[PDB]
């Protein structure tokens, strides 16, 4: 089966190095998303997973975008409290244009950095209000990143 998932949030929070870190197992920094196979009770499941440049930000406004999806995962950088802020935006934004029976998923991206200034209780806090899990994550640091996926995917397949 295919479960269309997309990444979602300000540019600079990590988007692309959580998909680099969950498909290819490591931290570095024209075609559209990255097919990744996982098992969910026993079964094959193949994520197709979309990440696009902050040059591309401009499809996330639109329905086409959405089409198909069925996770969205809504990112901010925990050092940075104007991408945390944006999130509710963020939420709107998709609602607005997603399937509704679509799952969402926020995560608190860069937990491997001092300088934090969003707390997990706060991401915790924002999450409930948006009715979602949340999940703090460090692409860097290899932290919580197969979670996010598996978590969400798990979620997806109880829908189905
Ligand atoms: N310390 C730290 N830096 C990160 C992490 N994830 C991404 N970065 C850095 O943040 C920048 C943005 O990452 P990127 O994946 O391009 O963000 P995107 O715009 O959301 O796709 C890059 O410089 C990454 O090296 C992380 O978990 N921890
Ligand atoms: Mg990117
Ligand atoms: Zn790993």
């Amino acid at each position: 089966s295919i479960m269309k998932i997309l990444l979602i949030g300000d540019v600079g929070v990590g988007k692309s190095c959580l998909l680099v870190r969950f498909v290819e197992d490591k931290f570095n920094p024209g075609i559209d998303f990255k097919i990744k196979t996982v098992d969910i009770n026993g079964k094959k499941v193949k994520l197709q997973l979309w990440d696009t440049a902050g040059q591309e930000r401009f499809r996330t406004i639109t329905t086409a975008y959405y089409r198909g999806a069925m996770g969205i995962i809504l990112v901010y950088d925990v050092t940075d409290e104007r991408t945390f802020t944006n999130i509710k935006q963020w939420f709107k934004t998709v609602n607005e244009h997603a399937n509704d029976e679509a799952q969402l998923l926020l995560v608190g991206n860069k937990s491997d950095m001092e300088t934090r200034v969003v707390t997990a209780d706060q991401g915790e806090a924002l999450a409930k209000e948006l009715g979602i899990p949340f999940i703090e994550s460090s692409a860097k640091n290899d932290d919580n990143v197969n979670e996010i996926f598996f978590t969400l995917a798990k979620l997806i397949q109880e829908k189905i």
